[PDB]
């Protein structure tokens, strides 16, 4: 049972958030994510440029249930499925994508806009190519972009109806199965406007490497689309269970960062 028979990061009272500075300092650091978009503050920067989204020839492989989310996982081996674009400079592919969620439709996004909290937060986990793999990727400044994606609750995706369907099968920590031919630009919403600022990963070991990349328009979701979210354990097989709900770290100090738009 959580915390018993030892410790360890997670999402629950004694080993949530405000908790992970004790394992990890730099969750108190100057660049850490996720934060509230003021979008009374953020400035329209004409310099930006469209973002670049080429997902045509993705390969997905698997997807995890690694105890803290699902993760769907991409052959990053070569220029596949690539970021380019924006506040970006070069190449970056994509490795996998995962959600934070609520246990309730109020609540669940990491990123806030003017405080509003979405139901869900999709994150697309891209490294930089320059520095030829992700482990080398995550001791950078501009090592990751992640394109964040809202989630409401209203009409249904289809195209995520595929990920749905697979929970089952990945129920409890640890349990992985084949998830090939998805489609992540069934993911997107219709504009690519967004808002860009220099973060982190928002999960431990929380590394100050990420240039955010947030869409402005969200995706909608069914209720029963995101029911099945909230039915994934964060506890492994034969385990007692803990619903795997509200997997997400609250907004952070903005500090001295910049937060501008693509958009006018
Ligand atoms: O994010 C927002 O929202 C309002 C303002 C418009 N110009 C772009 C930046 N802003
Ligand atoms: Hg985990
Ligand atoms: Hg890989
Ligand atoms: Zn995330």
């Amino acid at each position: 049972s959580p915390e018993f028979m030892s410790h360890h990061w997670g999402y629950g009272k004694h080993n949530g958030p405000e908790h992970w500075h004790k394992d990890f300092p730099i969750a108190k650091g100057e660049r850490q994510s996720p934060v509230d978009i003021d979008t009374h503050t953020a400035k329209y920067d004409p310099s930006l440029k469209p973002l670049s989204v080429s997902y045509d020839q993705a390969t997905s492989l698997r997807i995890l249930n690694n105890g803290h989310a699902f993760n769907v996982e991409f052959d990053d081996s070569q220029d596949k499925a690539v970021l380019k674009g924006g506040p970006l400079d070069g190449t970056y592919r994509l490795i996998q994508f995962h959600f934070h969620w609520g246990s309730l439709d109020g609540q669940g996004s990491e990123h806030t806009v003017d405080k509003k909290k979405y139901a869900a937060e999709l994150h697309l986990v891209h490294w930089n190519t320059k520095y030829g793999d992700f482990g080398k990727a995550v001791q950078q400044p501009d090592g990751l972009a992640v394109l964040g994606i809202f989630l409401k609750v209203g009409s249904a995706k289809p195209g995520l109806q595929k990920v749905v369907d697979v929970l089952d099968s990945i129920k409890t920590k640890g349990k992985s199965a084949d998830f090939t031919n998805f489609d992540p630009r069934g993911l997107l919403p219709e504009s690519l406007d967004y808002w860009t600022y220099p973060g982190s990963l928002t999960t431990p070991p929380l590394l100050e490497c990420v240039t955010w990349i947030v869409l402005k328009e969200p995706i909608s979701v069914s209720s029963e689309q995101v029911l099945k979210f909230r039915k994934l354990n964060f506890n492994g097989e034969g385990e007692p269970e803990e619903l795997m709900v509200d997997n997400w770290r609250p907004a952070q100090p903005l500090k001295n960062r910049q937060i501008k738009a693509s958009f006018k």
